[PDB]
């Protein structure tokens, strides 16, 4: 269990706006993630296997752990932070750091949709960070090159492989590239 901190993920935005907005208007906007930004888990093996598309936001409940209020997708919905093309870190929060397969991360592609569901399809793979096994904690931020070629509303999609489960943890970032 855990989450990306740093850029602030979606699940981890919701934690944030109950404190701002109160328990109610924050699972409103964001369903029952907000009470558990660690919990996006569902199937590994993506993007071969996994949450199906238009479940991916919310890695299809979590495995019960949360309802399907991440998968709303449009142009609106949701808070961008500001990310710069290039180098950038993500760095997960952990509440139970699990022996590691691997880390990836995904970004959008430039012709996305963002008033649709989120598909595999519209995700490109821009970085791999390959683990021994040991427990996530040992390789807590992982640097990652964003594409310069993009501009605009764009989802970072992180990824973490769980290597003593059938799991992973999904937690897409909504940003504003520049």
């Amino acid at each position: 269990h855990g989450y990306i901190k740093e850029p602030v993920s979606r699940a981890y935005m919701g934690a944030l706006e109950k404190q701002t907005m109160g328990w109610t208007a924050a699972a409103q906007k964001y369903g029952s993630v907000i009470d558990n930004p660690q919990s996006v888990e569902g199937p590994k093996g993506f993007p071969a296997a996994g949450p199906p598309d238009g479940r991916i936001a919310s890695a299809n409940g979590g495995s019960g752990q949360i309802d399907f209020g991440l998968d709303k997708q449009t142009a609106d919905h949701w808070v961008k932070q500001n990310i710069r093309g290039g180098f950038n870190t993500f760095t997960w929060h952990y509440t139970a750091p699990h022996a590691t397969s691997k880390w990836h991360y995904y970004i959008t592609k430039k012709n996305w949709n963002p008033n649709k569901p989120l598909s595999r399809d519209e995700f490109e793979l821009i970085g791999t960070v390959n683990h021994d096994g040991s427990k996530a904690d040992t390789n807590l931020t992982h640097k990652i090159f964003v594409p310069t070629d993009r501009s605009g509303y764009h989802i970072i999609l992180g990824v973490w492989d769980v290597a003593d489960t059938s799991n992973a943890f999904y937690n897409v970032i909504d940003v504003n590239l520049t």
